[PDB]
DNA sequence: GCTTTTTTTTTTCACAATCCCGGTGCCGAGGCCGCTCAATTGGTCGTAGACAGCTCTAGCACCGCTTAAACGCACGTACGGATTC
């Protein structure tokens, strides 16, 4: 299996849909070929925690824990 | 060679200590139970250190002289240790 970040990148880049990008449609394509852990769950919402804060993830809308993001952060 | 007497050896009577039975009694080892808190699973992230490669410190070897030091022996003193009190 590759890493987390590996398959965040893997769900958002290959078709590109459903609100921007959001927290069911990531979890659904994810588990068809990293093949799923009970850990799934909780460390790509981890993932999705420190993607958002760094840079390489930014977001589009939401408040606080909830909400919807892109891959090129805002104004590159 | 005898006596006497002093020392040492031998036995012969004692007594705490031990042990094996029995029997009894109590409390803490040893196990159970219902938690929970600390080890485990999994993945992410950052650097500690094996490893290769270079430098060049300093550790080893070698020699031949000078003489301080070690070695060995002659000699007798004051020490150690036995004995006695
Ligand atoms: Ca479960
Ligand atoms: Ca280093």
């Amino acid at each position: 299996h590759p890493k987390y970040s590996d398959m965040i990148v893997a769900a958002i880049q290959a078709e590109k849909n459903r609100a921007g990008s959001s927290r069911q449609s990531i979890q659904k394509y994810i588990k068809s070929h990293y093949k799923v852990g009970e850990n799934a769950d909780s460390q790509i919402k981890l993932s999705i925690k420190r993607l958002v804060t760094t840079g390489v993830l930014k977001q589009t809308k939401g408040v606080g824990a909830s909400g919807s993001f892109r891959l090129a952060k805002s104004d590159e």
